[PDB]
């Protein structure tokens, strides 16, 4: 019976961490200097409460949903409040306790991303009712059919950190609330939190401290790099000067893109990611809400381009036996299908229940 | 004879570091957004200035009469700016330096809860006069009778990081010196800080990168959640809209609840200690000195539902062979008298000896 | 063959992410608080897009030309964009790619350091040329000779986290830059994250959590704290009292006093070195370029003492077989004396090429 690495328990609980460091107060504190002044201390209010409410779905029935066996789409109502999870069970070569707080930690920033940016539009009950429906309806089956063995991992989807699960899912969960700076040293301040707690995010999707653990590190330092000098020559280019709006919007460009990819591409292929994604974020918010652009577009980059640089010849860890470029494009391009269609089909009922029960708009 | 696990060392370090974040800038930046605008330049020299001697008490004698071996109430003084500690000298399944560190950051949090609420109305000199007299007086016996073998851990007392050695002890001794919010960004970024920290905090208690530090882990996500909830329900019920101090205020509320209890309740257990911290909180500031409230209620509070859900019938690690849970009551309770008393004579000390040598209120 | 410990894989990885943090967000922050409001923005730009190019850099040729076998100066070229390194190689008893990581991240605090002060008076386009010089010129070469096998490694040169690397590298950078406070909360939480990191930096530099990484770990707590009293005692003593800048920037001192140091003594020679440090860096800066009177006068002053304490007779490691104190003293000397000479040069040919180029003050 597998039994527990305490340096991989060591290594899980502080990437978890580093995860829930992204929320609290990385993704609070972006949004904080982005939004309108009047509008920081209620934003902060609704990040921090749904932050909590999360936290609770997910001990409650989220992690039970999500990550135990049931079907394509869904796990069971057997872990609820973490019931039959034995103190000492493993998952993988960790206690699956840190298994719960760690994909935890996943759906906490997920959400924070779409809070973050709609607050100062949506009514207090509204966020809370659409966070209700769609963590349960979107979050945790996209999370159980890719890593949860659900349908695209049953078709070998590609998807390390969440380019589909986080990025793609809260991009379309925003940019449907959408159609329904103050401070730059404050945006400053978030990015960086986010940046450093990114590597828990990446590194720590290993589930090991081990040699992918490693890769993805590196991947995550390389197109982080990478995307904020390729933002900042597009905006050299095409604006005269750079800007730190611009160079963090590149930070947050090359760590959303080599999200999916960093654990099976090489080096030169993080490089190559991270300046497309930059490239491709500028070009996306040139045609707060703007947040949903980058994290949307550069997240279905770097998700396309996991299916193109995990190959060997590329300098990847290699695609699964048998599965040739083409069949990891048309899968990747099928995950990100069904990802934007899953989520702007929740979101929408989502968004229609809670204007149906309390009203939409801010009062 | 026992070796020491890598594994352990790593994580310990690391908890460490997150427990020390906490104060630096953690408490300072809490306390800097609540206080005064006049008031936190000195404020934050005051804290910086006190966790300096702080760290400099601690190597040159605290860890000794800490955690020397000596009697109910005090070490010895043979472990003096840690001669004979071997470098290579193991305690538990970590070098023993690293304990020497870890215990040493966790006198320097006590301390900053203080310093902070105190600095805007006490004399600098004053200040260092009473953290030399109550970390000695005070801290050091406290943390031997609890974590040294001392007199309350050898009557079975019950607490896993610290809600009498740390939260009680100090807020006690922070209403003592009372009786003798400008920034609301800035109050959220210290809450998130002191957040964070706090997984090295009550993880880190474990010794180990263990199922124990596993549980505590999980816990302290989930009481920290329910108490955030508890709050701003009761905000909710008796203000009309939840508030952004009201939300940190429970986050600190379920942090501090779950304190003592983390690693030996079920997430049952954590959920419910969550809430009635977060409610009691609430009920304590209604009946920046308020965080002694906080700090005193919740802390116990959390001493007490440690000895109700420690049991294996309630989802806990079960109480300690031939104890029922009116026993393990009876301990909590004489263990938070003891501590009440204990601290709140020192500080009254350590105030009168400052007021008699420099003069207590600021110049 | 060397096997990968994963205790040690963990404890690397999270302290690489600790040294980046010192960087993103912690320099840019420090140097925010300290220069003029109006040239916030564009010394944030800088620090980050300068970091962004120091990461590629270090990538593509910087790691191989450092860490590659050379002669005494030089390492080689490979390890161009790391080819030829195996995903699985061992380095010490880490993997290798993580090795790469850490090492990259003083590249970029060392780099960070520089720019950080020097962004108000520069030209972006002079930075970006003055960067690729020295990183590659005087950075490299400098690393490989110290921790790299080179020339002063070879002559016994005790160096632990870079007094010379770092600290003495960046402030004659910077001097030689300089020859050619608005908001005291944001320097404080600069100090806290600087501080936070940094036992990522010192401890990390021992490439394994053992009993080194333990000793680094407390005298890094001690030397910083008898830095902080050290200086405020001085400020108290010339000033009449201590200041919140005082407080910071004698940690600061700290610091960096004990990075060479920290590995090779004990706790009594951090104390010393310590206080010693925070003294020298006040007097330093009685006689934002300020910061490089402290890591330039505090560098020199930690480096010639871990040729003193690292002596078994006063609690340290001791120093190598049939080398006396004076024989270390002198080795010490011509390090602190080779690194002066090798990065003015650099730096000074660095600014005349950016000044020849594009032109040097800003336009």
């Amino acid at each position: 019976p597998a039994v527990a690495d305490k340096a991989d328990n060591a290594f899980m609980m502080i990437c978890t961490a580093l995860v829930l460091f992204m929320t609290i107060p990385g993704i609070a504190l972006f949004y904080g200097g982005l939004i309108r002044g009047k509008n920081v201390l209620s934003m902060l209010t609704q990040v921090t409460v749904t932050f909590a409410l999360v936290c609770i779905l997910w001990v409650v029935y989220g992690y039970s949903l999500a990550f135990g066996e049931g079907n394509n789409f869904f796990g069971n109502i057997n872990w609820l409040m973490l019931k039959n999870i034995e103190l000492t069970a493993v998952m993988g070569s960790i206690y699956q306790y840190i298994h719960v707080a760690f994909q935890g930690s996943f759906a906490c920033i997920t959400v924070g991303l779409i809070v973050g940016a709609l607050a100062e539009r949506i009514r207090f009950s509204a966020v809370l009712i659409f966070v209700v429906v769609w963590l349960t309806l979107s979050y945790i089956p996209i999370a159980h059919m890719v890593w949860g063995g659900g349908l695209l991992a049953s078709h070998g989807a590609l998807d390390f950190a969440g380019g589909t699960v986080v990025h793609i899912n809260a991009a379309i969960a925003g940019l449907v609330g959408a159609y329904l700076p103050h401070n730059l040293p404050m945006v400053f301040t978030g990015t960086a939190i986010l940046y450093i707690g990114w590597f828990g995010f990446n590194a720590g999707s290993a589930g090991t401290a081990n040699e992918i653990a490693a890769l993805a590190f590196v991947n995550t330092v390389v197109a982080t790099a990478a995307a904020i000098l390729g933002w900042i020559f597009g905006e050299w280019a095409l604006r005269g000067k750079p800007s730190l709006l611009g160079a963090c919007s590149g930070a947050i460009a090359g760590l959303v893109g080599v999200t999916p990819a960093c654990g099976y591409i090489g080096v030169g292929g993080a490089l190559i990611i991270g300046v497309v994604a930059g490239l491709a974020g500028l070009w996306g918010v040139t045609m707060p809400c703007d947040v949903f652009g980058v994290h949307g577009v550069c997240g279905i980059v770097g998700c396309i381009m996991t299916g193109i640089f995990a190959a060997s010849s590329l300098g990847g860890v290699g695609f699964a036996e048998g599965v040739t470029m083409g069949h990891q494009l048309l899968v990747q391009l099928e995950s990100i299908a069904i990802t934007i269609v899953w989520s702007g089909v929740v979101a929408f009922i989502g968004y229609k229940l809670a204007d149906l029960t309390v009203g939409l708009r801010v009062p």
